[PDB]
């Protein structure tokens, strides 16, 4: 059966190593949404939707891990039996499904918008993965949070399903569109690339797996497996992957550059090589 | 008759759902308002109206929609029979119509920046429209809120036809100054400004229908579909059709910089075509 | 006699309000705040001034707004005979004057900046107008606020004749250096300085009107009468008439544009006419 | 003996001129704030820590004077016998002491930022002077809050003589700095700094005669004459004088800009007469 | 055996001296924050990420300094036996190791960012250094905080043990790091590493000690010299040597514009002389 993992009291150890983990990644994400700030004008206009989209998620992730704590906060009490989930405990789990209600599109956007596609493609691309990715956090919450409290374990299953479907339609869009670019990049881009692209899109399996621990049994100790996890998931993937297609966007700026297509106010570095010079509109 | 819809109680679904999209929508507006931030500076100093409209219109929902939370949070408490409505629960339903009314009036400041309006027309067009659509509003507030607590239907119908006069005033406002701007424009250009308006003006429709909600009747359902539609909606018109006056912003700008009537510092990048390149002032 | 405004309670509707205008007015200054930061630059260096003043205006206004908001939540409690007004009421009406004594000594430091003043004359007139502004808001608060609480009907009075005579200076002064100003500009520049002055320096009379009103008696009414109008004056005066100067400095940096006294790197636009040529420092 | 100034209940009157005062500051430095950030760049490169000390010191009076106005919130409480000191009304007292522990030690770095001083002199002075200042106000803090409560009358005098000798040292350094500074320097730069040095270092006398006011007695006069002078006293200080440095620094850059030692990319303006012209790096 | 700091009750003075110390470390961290935003384009693209890091590490201290004065307000009830600690008073504990957590690895990022190391080396360096010193904390954590409460004085001691081998680790890819720069860099350049580094490094020491001084037993008066001491050195190092590595990348960027590798829009100046002069992308 299901056993929500809202439901479990908390040893001492487990609400502090929760409370640490919370914080650390809001603090991490203030961190990487100052870096993304100081570092918006190595890209091109070109390429500006990459650095808007990285922007967008990592302040989302701020504000929504802000969130994720008071609802901490707000959701034990220490009782001598460790800290008892109160009713507002499971806000500490719908939180996140909130949160990559809109991380989890941004990132696809950010992706698609350092891949070579035009027109029409593009503008199917994004819809097409926008929409499979909002769905597929969607039917998450259903399952786990919103029928039956939670509690229904073929809901529980059911919306999985749903779901997994939703993320193969979003990868096989994807995918495709990265190598419909790869064929027109250059070598250096074509690669940095095809591995942004790998890493952006690989951790996305452990979200699936956490899921669906609340099948194994509950404990406090599968409860703080879980929000730790997932924490940890989310630092590697939206802080970790920021630079990715940063380093990508800047790689293509540069190389416009350096063709004469364009020009760029200040000299592109990329692992402290210099990439372009600066130059002015002539 | 009239069945508020501040005192339905709700299941337990049901306030989960009406949090999450509460909280995606004013996750999705951070997104945004950083999304038009990093991209204020694509569009002319001759556009720049519409920036400044669009990136308001973004801060406000923002704001609102963090109030909306906070009177969420506030205004039922849960008791066995779900969550049960206490006295700020009309605040839910209030705060709404508040940001209305500085949100729509920004919307028709917004598109009437992006037409081809001078002088007297341009000050009339945007006088008529700013109050037509917060007179709009007001009336929906009074009709639905503020006389005899919401409970009135003569009320509640009567100021509902009041605001659907002012509706028809701002669209006919609206739709003149866009269709007095095409013949000026250029066939891309005349295309894109069109569509802008249709997609800007065609979603109001949504708002008077849901008005009219709470007279089938009252339920924690009915409810709760007035909240989410109402929030959709917001996402759709105020998110969704954030760029589109500034596709049409920045494809007036580039045609300023082809025809040699402006410079703009960087290349313009519209559905990742180039439009205009870099310049400098000569 | 005086009649405080903070003793009545407030039906329903009226406390409903109450809270829509103060939140709108609120979220305009949030609108207002980001437009007058996303212009800042469409004025030249000598007139930043104004910018400046206007910004800070725009900010004040907003935390002003936002603890007026407070104070009203925490004010009044609702108690089947509408809202009854506890021992904090009377901050709603004080944290105004507050918001006053800042903004108003803030408009005339604008008012000044677009005028035609150098020297000990411009030091003069902002040292006289910003203390003259200061001491009208403050004799104001002490005649409502402070003496007796609100209630000595000759206190009331006496001060605000003595808060009419720093109404009075304030006046001379600013209406002095306008028409001074007006002889050395041009005629647009002319026609713009004086039709700016006369909507800045019109609406003022309003402030003291409404000050008088707790003389007509006590209800809930006249309270709520009170508190929008100053709501409404408040939003007309400071974001309606936020953008009479930056037109004022906007013409004047395209006149020194024009001239070849400066150079600006924008093209500047007014009223959709364009006014000066973007230019580098040659 | 000392009668600490938080022990003393306020009149209405009292506690609403004190709050009026407060906020009134706070709203003044945001204002102040956002001044010195919209002319940031008046200044060159060479003079960008004084400007960055100023903004510095408003921000962070700014937060401190939030800080005050919460403590004041929460220390007192109406109890038909006025305002009733609870028992963090000592907070009021304590976080003025807090703020200027930062902002002093940042008003030495301005100044000594626009005077004539290289290496190791340059070196010398700031970190005698930031050491001397945080010194003279921890003494302060000793004497006056954190020694038997503020209630021994030796602690609370001896360590006011300790906090004088930081006092002097302080002033030495600086009073020497500015004056080595002047001999170097152009006749309108050299008076410019002399006005500003004698403006910024004068006010400080104000500080230590309030500190001795509990002396004298006790009473929500006496204890709303302190709260309200120490308010007045930072407002012109830190507002009021906010700008003596800004225009040294101005006419410092502009005058490097007439000698070609530098350029600037706008021209600077000082009391409405142009200082120096736009120019590019040639 | 280990005594927990947060069992202490803490007497008045201690009580004050904490919230003193915690925040100005707070407004310093503001002050910090703000200079080094105004500062950041003195430094080249090539060198902007010791520009992010340090901007990271001083928006991240805030934020932690903004909990730690909440979880101390929150922690300590005043019961005539002076501030006897609640039950959150670990936290006030738990949050300093929080933030290092996020500070100390951003350390290590600014020290290499300002190396002369390429390629695999630098990845290498880097991804060794940030696991490193985010292990060295979180075995801190451990071994005080999650671990028997931290009562359990061999696990107290077996995990600084282990905390220490992670700090050596750090050291010695950092240590090497800097002396394998040194070798390419200019005398200036290279003697500004140097310092930077030895500044950066030594005062890493303190916390080791002070974590063992639970093992001395327990106090108010221990507990306070903990709490302060730790507060002093996070501002020393955070702020105190926040310019360090702002100098070096300064003099490296300048060496650039002079050797003709690249331009910088503005002059720099490091220490009131000039390094490079302005230019313009040739
Ligand atoms: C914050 C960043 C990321 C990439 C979060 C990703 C979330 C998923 C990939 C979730 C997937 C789900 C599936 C496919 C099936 C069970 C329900 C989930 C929502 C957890
Ligand atoms: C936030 C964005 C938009 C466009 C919101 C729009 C609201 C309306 C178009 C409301 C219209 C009303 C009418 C015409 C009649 C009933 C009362 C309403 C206020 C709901
Ligand atoms: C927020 C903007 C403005 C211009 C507010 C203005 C306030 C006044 C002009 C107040 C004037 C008063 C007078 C002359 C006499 C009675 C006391 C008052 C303070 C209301
Ligand atoms: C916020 C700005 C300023 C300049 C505040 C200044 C504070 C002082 C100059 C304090 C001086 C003291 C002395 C010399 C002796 C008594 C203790 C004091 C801290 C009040
Ligand atoms: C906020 C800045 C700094 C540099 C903080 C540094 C913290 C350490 C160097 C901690 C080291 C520890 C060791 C080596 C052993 C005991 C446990 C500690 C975490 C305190
Ligand atoms: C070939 C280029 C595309 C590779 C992406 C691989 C992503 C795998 C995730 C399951
Ligand atoms: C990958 C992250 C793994 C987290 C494991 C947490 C274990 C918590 C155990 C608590 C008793
Ligand atoms: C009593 C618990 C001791 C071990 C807790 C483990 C915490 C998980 C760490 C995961 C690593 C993140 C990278
Ligand atoms: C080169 C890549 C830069 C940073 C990548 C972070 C990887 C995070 C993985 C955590 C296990
Ligand atoms: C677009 C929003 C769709 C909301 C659907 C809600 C489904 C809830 C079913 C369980 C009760
Ligand atoms: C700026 C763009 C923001 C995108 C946020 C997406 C919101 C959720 C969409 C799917 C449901
Ligand atoms: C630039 C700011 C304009 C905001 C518009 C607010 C409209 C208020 C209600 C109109 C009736
Ligand atoms: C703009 C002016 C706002 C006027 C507000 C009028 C309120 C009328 C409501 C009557 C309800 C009883
Ligand atoms: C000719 C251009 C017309 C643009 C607006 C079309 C209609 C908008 C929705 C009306 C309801
Ligand atoms: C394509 C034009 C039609 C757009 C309809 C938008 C509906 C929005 C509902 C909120
Ligand atoms: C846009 C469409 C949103 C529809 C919302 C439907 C909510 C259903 C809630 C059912 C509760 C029993
Ligand atoms: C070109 C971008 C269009 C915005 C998305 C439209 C949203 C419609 C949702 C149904
Ligand atoms: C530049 C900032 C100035 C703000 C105005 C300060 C308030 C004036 C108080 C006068 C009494
Ligand atoms: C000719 C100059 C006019 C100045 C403005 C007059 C405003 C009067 C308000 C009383
Ligand atoms: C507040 C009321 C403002 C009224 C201002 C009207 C004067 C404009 C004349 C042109
Ligand atoms: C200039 C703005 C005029 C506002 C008038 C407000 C009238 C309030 C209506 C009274 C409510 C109780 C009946
Ligand atoms: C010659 C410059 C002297 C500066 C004097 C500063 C004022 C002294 C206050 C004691
Ligand atoms: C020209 C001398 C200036 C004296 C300023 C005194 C300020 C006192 C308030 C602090
Ligand atoms: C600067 C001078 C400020 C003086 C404040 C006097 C306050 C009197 C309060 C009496 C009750
Ligand atoms: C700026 C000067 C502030 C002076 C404040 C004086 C307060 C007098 C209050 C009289 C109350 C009866
Ligand atoms: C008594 C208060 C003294 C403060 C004066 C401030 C000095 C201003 C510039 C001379 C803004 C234009
Ligand atoms: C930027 C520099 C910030 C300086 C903050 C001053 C802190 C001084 C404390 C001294 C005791
Ligand atoms: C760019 C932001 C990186 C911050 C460091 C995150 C904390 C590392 C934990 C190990
Ligand atoms: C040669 C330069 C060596 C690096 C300096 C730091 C050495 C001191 C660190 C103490 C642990
Ligand atoms: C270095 C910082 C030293 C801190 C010492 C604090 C002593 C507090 C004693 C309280 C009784
Ligand atoms: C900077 C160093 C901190 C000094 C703290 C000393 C505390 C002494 C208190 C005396 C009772």
């Amino acid at each position: 059966n299901v056993s929500v993992p809202w439901g479990a009291t908390l040893s001492n150890a487990e609400h502090q190593l929760i409370f640490y983990f919370l914080v650390v990644a809001a603090l991490a994400f203030v961190a990487g949404f100052i870096r993304t700030y100081i570092t918006r004008n190595e890209v091109g206009s070109r390429y500006r939707t990459a650095v808007s989209a990285r922007l967008g998620m990592l302040g989302v992730a701020l504000l929504a891990y802000i969130l994720i704590i008071v609802a901490f906060l707000l959701g034990y009490d220490s009782t001598a039996g460790g800290w008892v989930p109160n009713d507002g405990a499971i806000n500490i789990f719908s939180t996140r499904y909130i949160e990559w209600t809109v991380s989890v599109p941004l990132l696809t956007i950010e992706l698609l918008a350092v891949c070579a596609t035009l027109g029409v493609q593009a503008r199917r691309n994004t819809a097409i993965a926008v929409t499979a990715t909002g769905a597929m956090i969607f039917c998450g919450f259903l399952g786990a949070i919103v029928i039956d409290n939670g509690t229904n374990t073929g809901a529980f299953i059911l919306w999985a399903v749903i779901s997994c479907v939703f993320w193969v339609i979003a990868n096989v869009v994807l995918i495709r569109a990265v190598r419909q670019s790869l064929p027109t990049l250059t070598p250096e881009s074509h690669t940095m690339l095809k591995s942004a692209a790998i890493v952006l899109l690989a951790g996305w399996v452990v979200y699936p797996i956490v899921y669906f621990l609340p099948l194994f049994g509950a404990s406090g100790g599968l409860t703080t497996t879980i929000l730790i996890t997932l924490t940890v998931a989310d630092v590697i993937v939206k802080l970790g992957f920021s630079t990715q297609t940063h380093r990508v966007a800047k790689l293509r700026t540069a190389e416009d550059v350096r063709a004469g297509d364009d020009v760029h106010p200040e000299s592109i570095w990329i692992s402290s090589v210099k990439q372009s010079d600066a130059g002015l509109p002539r």
